[PDB]
């Protein structure tokens, strides 16, 4: 359909020299969207030189100049929003009716929040005595490495090098084998806003060869990399034993959601559907582990059928379509795996568990929307992150117990709590270990808010003061005014 | 002295490795202890200790937690001649320098983070009227400190210091080299209150005991000071087994630069203290000494003259400034890289042998040893000696010498000779490097954050950021409006 879509390095599209190829899918009609070039080894050499001279000159503008720069790059951000949400929603299968309002959205909303952030970006001065002091200076760490995936590919772009960019350091970007075409038109929106050639190239490739090649360089400084638990330990893993890069790891979750026994139900189906449904159950913070009390759990599962019936599957660009595809077959068949170990093991199949089949449904990875009730800690449906739409419902009967298991697991992503209770609220999500918490909500994560994982879901984080700051590094500085004094 | 049991839950344990160690003295080669090393199941007991007691002490008040961490300080205090002795015998590192600068600094930032804890805050962002965020900096809960041997105790305190005044419980190995000191510190810190098991110190080998801490599945972070080819390891394994968080403070060839217009007796002071404290087993050591051609030959007879004044000896005694290297290993591995340099072409200025002789043939001392016209490519120009090796290398202009300081992997430390305030200030700018000095070396108060650039580090230590970094951010979001669902 589209042409052979080359590498961005340099300010400009510049053909692979690996002589490789892959193929991007449309998810909803299983047609080929483009070719893409991969880059190889020598690609990747080309980038870091590139990004090593942009690097530069960026730098070297004051902080307004940065400021500015980016600040035209979400203007025209907001201008193409209709635009580029049309490829993503080709590109991923996620309904236009949520890549249209958030992916560009909220990715330009980080952009413009970092962009009028860099001429805060200080350091501290110390007195030691009155003939020394220390002052420190947040560096660039250079060039850095982000890696995407493909559930929100733009978003993801734009999150990781907002704030690298402006730190004052230049980002090679690599995006999801499954979803490279929109982080290729970011980086043209990037120089035409006056982003320095090399300060934003973008590697389409295999994660097990573009990504390698990365995570070994001897001359990039830090990668972030965002996608599953497994994946990121390897990446870390090799991001380390090359060259003892610094690292941001978001990766996945099994987030919990604690219905309180005074919720109202209404209000604690929809932020479970929320939580659970959105972009076809394709986001690592969803709570796809539901807990709510026994006394209650008859009326909620009523009450998530009667949401579940307002799920719209269909034209992923009509206006009132809510729920598409899955990203590709190969995920399907893994979701569908999944649901079958649930019916295997005893879990009570509410609704859904199949894929969809018929007309508008043939020729894309649709997986009908699916609720487990009756289950228990030990099942794989509970225990294992599915990337697709299964909630699971699990009974609790008092307060301790249920921050108990929310708590007994290695996912350590996000957590939320409904309660119109004050004390409840706090006191409960206190105990939780999760770095991103919803009291009577699921899913803000607005440009302020640092989000990132406890233990297996993460290292750092995204978003907030504190990720302009870990794109920089401290130099700390002693001038002594006195005469040093020398033992020998 | 008897044999040395691990230090768990706020008393001393018998290992159930079924393994012990030897710790010699390397001024005499006589075996100062045997003690025991930690298995798997003792790392096991160790954490499980920690994460009681983790409980515990993070539930106190903030000034709790500080007013047992200042009467740790005391103790310190009270203390510091008898820690340095120990120290002096475990490390081979002359008394003049223990009971000035191990103990006294270590304590110096244990007291600096006591004092801070009540400062540890989140925060609190509006998003609109009826929705706010607030971030909570929560602990990380059981931590692992790894330590190397050539400040054990200091190494102990300032990894110990601000994971404890975040709320964590720390599980400490000392370097199999030099485990003496941190068991007196675990009793030292239970002694001023410390709950049981938030401060658990476990003896052993890298291969056994490390690599369990790296791997454990309920440990969250893991702080490692060593060599810069174990920290890859450590961090790659800290990596694969459970995503921990990562501290590193590895070496270093960091550059110290003589401007053409300082005080050669001050640059020439600047590299001997730069050089040969602790016997040049330092991390932060500017080993590679850049001097302006037309100061060369001067510089190297002040460094001559300053040279001969080193006083080995008694390791006791007060004049003693010298002492021998930690263990007859490394003596051996110094030497072979003083063999290089001159195989290499280096010319010798002094030094370049073992001390033998009375009151040297029984510890592993290396003579102060000083190469110059030394080249780029050179090996005692590349890599980290961790002996008393200087390197000098003669430069021609700024512009060259800020692109041959800055032409390495390492990244630690770096400092500018020069009474100019403009020099001072544009050299240090552009040097690729995270601890900085201006006409000093070696200074490292505990408001300064201090590590590496490149492959010198990962993360930092001191300084409030290394507080704050002991914690893990959380971030809560309280939606008072009514939420909105799209189905």
């Amino acid at each position: 359909r589209m042409a052979e879509q080359q590498l961005y390095i340099n300010g400009g599209y510049t053909s692979a020299t690996s002589g490789r190829t892959f193929e991007t899918i449309n998810p909803a009609t299983g047609e080929v969207l483009a070719t893409v070039q991969a880059a190889g080894r020598e690609d990747v050499d080309r980038a870091v030189e590139s990004a090593q001279r942009g690097q530069k000159i960026w730098a070297a503008m004051t902080a307004m100049e940065r400021s500015r720069i980016l600040r035209r790059a979400v203007d025209l951000l907001r201008q193409r929003n209709d635009e580029l949400a049309r490829l993503e929603t080709l590109d991923t299968g996620k309904p236009l009716s949520e890549t249209a309002a958030v992916d560009i959205v909220t990715g330009a909303d980080v952009l413009e929040y970092y962009a009028g952030l860099i001429p805060a970006l200080e350091g501290s001065q110390i007195p030691l005595r009155d003939s020394s002091f220390v002052y420190t200076r947040r560096e660039p760490l250079g060039v850095v490495a982000g890696i995407g995936a493909w559930n929100y590919p733009i978003q993801i772009a734009l999150w990781k090098s907002a704030p690298a960019l402006a730190a004052g350091n230049a980002m090679i970007f690599k995006p999801s084998e499954v979803t490279p075409l929109t982080a290729l038109k970011l980086a043209e929106i990037y120089s035409e806003a006056g982003l320095p050639d090399g300060v934003f190239n973008v590697l389409p490739g295999i994660g097990a060869e573009t990504g390698q090649y990365l995570t070994e360089h001897p001359d990039i400084a830090k990668i972030s990399f965002t996608g599953g638990v497994a994946s990121g330990k390897k990446v870390m893993a090799n991001s380390a034993a090359s060259s003892l890069k610094e690292v941001t790891m978001e990766l996945g979750g099994k987030s919990p959601l604690i219905i309180a026994d005074d919720a109202d139900l209404d209000l604690a189906a929809d932020i479970a559907m929320m939580a659970n449904f959105y972009s076809s159950g394709q986001v690592c913070t969803n709570g796809t582990r539901v807990f709510v009390p026994a006394k209650q759990k008859a009326e909620f599962e009523h009450k998530i059928l009667e949401r579940v019936a307002r799920i719209r599957p269909g034209d992923l660009f009509a206006d009132d379509t809510n729920f598409g595809p899955l990203v590709s077959f190969p995920h399907r068949d893994n979701v569908l795996r999944y649901i079958e170990s649930g019916k295997r093991e005893g879990a009570r199949l509410l609704c859904g568990g199949e894929a969809l089949k018929g007309d508008g449904f043939d020729n894309g990875s649709w997986v009908a929307p699916t609720v487990f009730t009756d289950c228990s800690d030990e099942m794989t449906i509970v225990r294992e992150e599915i990337f697709g739409p299964v909630m699971s419902i699990l009974s609790y009967a008092d307060e301790a117990e249920v921050i108990r298991r929310a708590n007994a697991t290695e996912y350590g992503l996000a957590a939320g709590v409904v309660t119109p209770n004050l004390n409840r609220a706090h006191r409960i999500i206190h105990q939780l270990e999760a770095g991103i918490c919803w009291i009577n909500s699921w899913g803000e994560s607005p440009a302020e808010m640092p989000v990132g994982g406890y233990k297996h879901s993460g290292i750092g984080r995204e978003n907030g003061v504190m990720t302009l700051q870990s794109y920089t590094q401290v130099k700390s500085i002693q001038v002594e005014m006195g005469k040093f004094q020398s033992i020998f």
